[PDB]
DNA sequence: CCGACGGCGCATCAGC
DNA sequence: GCTGATGCGCC
DNA sequence: GTCGG
């Protein structure tokens, strides 16, 4: 982290942008910029430097200039002062209350974590949870602990069904050394892009982790991706272990390649590649990457038999997943 | 200058 | 009940 | 906010 101060600051220009102004596009903007900032391995000296990087512009250039100069952005201490945008960008930390739902609350007065405990009345189900672990929900999980939630969920899916295979992916497929929460990508012989030969698979596999007590809460469930929340078992006397988020995806088998591509990320990657692809006319989403025709209507799948297949068809060299963290 | 900016699953609601 | 919009989430 | 044409 060269640049950290840098690329902090850009980030907090991303909130703001998302969370407070709304603005999607900004927010990827300076997202996209803290992120080549971030990977650049020099320390940066001035906004011109900076600018010559793809995804920093004029006006990125100038706050640089600043933030060099002074070590601080005079429109950030604004921000910062601002009772509404503190308490929107508060509440939007809270999973499963947004931009509109903050504004809307904090127009009700409801713009502190004590305001939201008294008001669980007016929280839907998602809301209620992320409020409950609030706290929790902002840890990182060390990777020996992701080492641990791994060897639950491989074993006890294998318990549901042989045939299952399941993948852990996101930072943790990535290599790092902490998570923000666990991501597992599984398949099943019996679907397939083709057919759904059994009912249910999603349901089996969550219910199994329900049953040992592993997965402890949902937040939305349907039939292809679950979103909830884990807690790995402590030992007798031991302090319990912080509860974390979990999203499993069932992906059609024959579309793994794909599947894991996307479900490995990071974000950041997904939408550069994506962004290339469309570029080098072709469109990728989790399932298939597909021509677009001389009209704009995507074509037929192409065939995929290895994440680099994908890559080739983009004219990329392939990237390692521990490379991918963008 | 101006259009495009990744792609998609689940929850909630308005209209019919 | 269904369909489409919108919010919020995932990488 | 940035980029491509
Ligand atoms: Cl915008
Ligand atoms: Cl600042
Ligand atoms: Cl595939
Ligand atoms: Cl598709
Ligand atoms: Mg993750
Ligand atoms: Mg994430
Ligand atoms: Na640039
Ligand atoms: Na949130
Ligand atoms: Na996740
Ligand atoms: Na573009």
């Amino acid at each position: 982290t060269l640049n950290g101060g840098i690329t902090d600051m850009l980030t907090e220009l991303a909130n703001f942008e998302k969370n407070v102004s709304q603005a999607i596009h900004k927010y990827n903007a300076y997202r996209k910029a803290a992120s080549v900032i971030a990977k650049y391995p020099h320390k940066i000296k001035s906004g011109a430097e900076a600018k010559k990087l793809p995804g920093v512009g004029t006006k990125i250039a100038e706050k640089i200039d600043e933030f060099l100069a002074t070590g601080k952005l005079r429109k950030l201490e604004k921000i910062r002062q601002d009772d509404t945008s503190s308490s929107i960008n508060f509440l939007t930390r809270v999973s499963g209350i947004g931009p509109s739902a903050a504004r809307k609350f904090v127009d009700e007065g409801i713009k502190t974590l004590e305001d939201l405990r008294k008001n669980e009345d007016k929280l839907n189900h998602h809301q209620r949870i992320g409020l409950k672990y609030f706290g929790d929900f902002e840890k990182r999980i060390p990777r020996e602990e992701m080492l641990q939630m791994q060897d639950i969920v491989l074993n006890e899916v294998k318990k549901v069904d042989s045939e299952y295979i399941a993948t852990v992916c996101g930072s943790f497929r990535r290599g790092a050394e902490s998570s923000g929460d666990m991501d597992v990508l599984l398949t099943h012989p019996s679907f397939t892009s083709e057919s759904t030969k059994q009912p249910k698979l999603l349901h089996q596999v969550v219910e199994q982790l329900q049953k040992v007590h592993f997965i402890t809460d949902t937040l939305s469930k349907g039939e292809t991706k679950f979103m909830g929340v884990c807690q790995l078992p402590s030992k007798n006397d031991e302090k319990e272990y912080p509860h974390r988020r979990i999203d499993i995806r069932l992906i059609p088998k024959d579309q793994y390649y794909c599947g894991v591509l996307y479900f490995t990320g990071s974000d950041i990657f997904n939408k550069n590649m994506r962004a290339h692809a469309l570029e080098k006319g072709f469109t990728i989403n989790e399932y298939t990457i597909r021509p677009l025709g001389v009209t704009g209507v995507a074509g037929e799948p192409l065939p995929v038999d290895s994440e680099k297949d994908i890559f080739d068809y983009i004219q990329w060299k392939y990237r390692e997943p521990k490379d991918r963290s963008e």
